[PDB]
């Protein structure tokens, strides 16, 4: 310093969780930012604070212990998926923390999605599962079509074929996917 930029208490807050996600939680209630160390309270906070980055939420979510599956699931709730466009749904997901490496920590984000996608929109599919298999194609896509450098962009036809047979064993009506990729070709996630 001596007359340098001061900090606000939650911006120094904030540091410390994008540091150590575990470390702010005791440090937030200790400063009155965070009521509890409840799922809920912390996946409010969570969606509610700006500056946390991505990465670190998204690994904090992520985390194999039963008390961050618990947040993770608490912060999937917080969502209202009702009305959307599995596509808009995802959207609005995908864009609010980062998706962790490995395998059986994204099947735990997108199966919970998938679950609370369907809740809150009955009878847009039959089966969860449906909506979960469909999320990783619709990822796929959306790389594909926008981000890829090393594969030639995925045609229509080839996102039917990837999602041959997903209604229950069923194909889903080629109309109704055409529309999903046509959404995620016009504005990427």
């Amino acid at each position: 310093g001596s007359l340098k930029l001061r900090k606000t208490a939650l911006s120094e807050c904030i540091a410390i969780f994008n540091n150590k996600p575990k470390k702010a939680i005791p440090v937030l209630i200790k400063k009155g930012f965070l009521k509890d160390d409840s799922p809920i309270s912390i996946a409010k906070w969570l969606l509610e604070t700006e500056g946390l980055d991505m990465a670190a939420v998204g690994d904090y979510l992520g985390e194999g212990d039963d008390k961050n599956i618990a947040i993770m699931h608490a912060f999937v709730d917080e969502f209202d998926f009702t009305g959307m466009s599995i596509v808009d749904a995802l959207r609005s997901f995908l864009q609010s923390f980062r998706l962790p490496g490995e395998g059986q920590k994204i099947d735990r984000f997108m199966l919970k999605f998938a679950e609370r996608f369907v809740d809150q929109n009955p009878g847009v599919f039959s089966k969860a599962d449906t909506a979960y298999v469909l999320s990783y194609s619709l990822i796929m896509l959306n790389t594909d079509l926008h981000s890829s450098q090393i594969k030639n962009k995925m045609s229509l036809q080839e996102f039917l074929e990837n999602n041959e047979g997903i209604d229950n064993g069923r194909d889903l009506p080629r109309d109704f996917l055409e529309g999903l990729f046509n959404e995620i070709a016009n504005n990427e996630i």
